[PDB]
DNA sequence: CCGACCGCGCATCAGC
DNA sequence: GCTGATGCGCG
DNA sequence: GTCGG
């Protein structure tokens, strides 16, 4: 509907994250662009959007511009700076941000070419993210989830059957598609007053069956990597998997938090507001302005009943 | 007018 | 070698 | 860049 401005802005967001390192500028512009994406009407003014929350003065000049002209001008400029718009490209690989970006570009290094004649200046996160570079930016088509997830679930299961697995994001509010896949993990054995190996355990099975990959990062609580489905002798892309441990008694909170969507939590977590709780990561501790210890939490519906709330399905989590 | 705008786990580096 | 800072990715 | 205290 609005698809050029919410483009242009998004563009600009790139652009203050990437290249100004200003990553405020750049949530305010994907802010804007995610509240006029949702607006029912083809915007027809600066001053029309204005009236929206993420949208003042200055998006709204830029907003009549791109009406008015078709382009903007301070895109333009920036497009045509080699520097700026192959700092903005480089940063698109996992394990290079906004100064690894300017740094290569400062020596020379612009290009995923530039960056596998210079392999050996990148650290291992960037290398695996240069090899699957293509791979990464694909979606994942839900049905290869569900073929991913029965894998996960499947081999959890077999390293200890105590083992609670689940793939969140907004796959388990049953979107089509997702970008990444993000699995929770817990075991009885484990609490904020608790074993030695129980993230490693897991993540080495997923390995010995060949479905994880690489290991872009692991430690005890947190594992970010890639995995890969078997195919029939063309195969799958690569994909990015995450696996948290995370102890039981704040499992069921993690699990509502990673479901999302970004929105729905934010209607909750200032909705038990009202009702007189304090809802974040980890707990729901009531409020006295002042937090109590956190409340004994054994299913999201828990949760849900605390601030008196209907339980809402993941899938009309959506706001 | 002026500061907030999430803040954390892991990898790596800067400074001893 | 140790400790704290910084970069990066991510709900 | 936009907001709200």
């Amino acid at each position: 509907l609005n698809g050029g401005i919410t483009d242009m802005l998004t563009e600009l967001a790139n652009f203050e994250k990437n290249v100004s390192q200003a990553i405020h500028k750049y949530n305010a512009y994907r802010k804007a662009a995610s509240v006029i994406a949702k607006y029912p009407h083809k915007i027809k003014s600066g001053a029309e959007a204005k009236k929206l929350p993420g949208v003042g003065t200055k998006i709204a000049e830029k907003i009549d511009e791109f009406l008015a002209t078709g382009k903007l001008r301070k895109l333009e400029k920036i497009r045509q700076d080699d520097t700026s718009s192959s700092i903005n490209f480089l940063t698109r690989v996992s394990g290079i941000g906004p100064s690894a970006a300017r740094k290569f570009v400062d020596e020379g290094i612009k290009t995923l070419e530039d960056l596998r004649k210079n392999e050996d200046k990148l650290n291992h996160h960037q290398r695996i993210g240069l090899k699957y570079f293509g791979d990464f930016e694909k979606r994942i088509p839900r049905e290869e989830m569900l073929q991913m997830q029965d894998i996960v679930l499947n081999e959890v299961k077999k390293v200890d059957s105590e083992y609670i697995a689940t793939v969140c994001g907004s796959f388990r509010r049953g979107a089509e598609s997702s970008g990444d896949m993000d699995v929770l993990l817990t075991h009885p054995s484990f609490t904020s007053e608790s074993q030695p190996k129980l993230l490693h355990q897991v993540v080495e099975q997923l390995q010995k069956v060949h479905f994880i990959t690489d290991t872009l990062s692991k430690g005890e609580t947190k594992f970010m990597g890639v995995c890969q489905l078997p195919s029939k002798n063309k195969e799958y892309p690569h994909r990015r998997i995450d696996i948290r441990l995370i102890p039981k008694d704040q499992y069921y909170c993690g699990v509502l938090y990673f479901t999302g969507s970004d929105i729905f939590n934010k209607n909750m977590r200032a909705h038990a507001l009202e009702k007189g709780f304090t809802i974040n990561e980890y707990t729901i501790r009531p409020l006295g302005g002042v937090a109590g210890e956190p409340l004994p939490v054994d299913s999201e519906k828990d949760i849900f009943d605390y601030i008196q709330w209907k339980y809402r399905e993941p899938k009309d989590r959506s706001e």
